[PDB]
């Protein structure tokens, strides 16, 4: 089971960023965790 953590820091302009990068980040994060290649 994982940790209840719940946050929304975005309610105007806080997601700028363009789409895809906030999925970037996690996505070559999650390598250095689940490196299986």
């Amino acid at each position: 089971m994982e940790v209840a953590m719940v946050s929304a820091e975005s309610s105007g302009c806080n997601s700028h960023m363009p789409y895809g990068y906030a999925a970037q980040a996690r996505a070559r994060e999650r390598e250095r965790l689940a490196h299986s290649r």
